């Protein structure tokens, strides 16, 4: 979700 860590197919980064 374009944020820092896991994976997130909107940006790299869940939370």
């Amino acid at each position: 979700l374009c944020v820092i860590v896991q994976a997130d197919w909107n940006c790299p980064g869940w939370f």
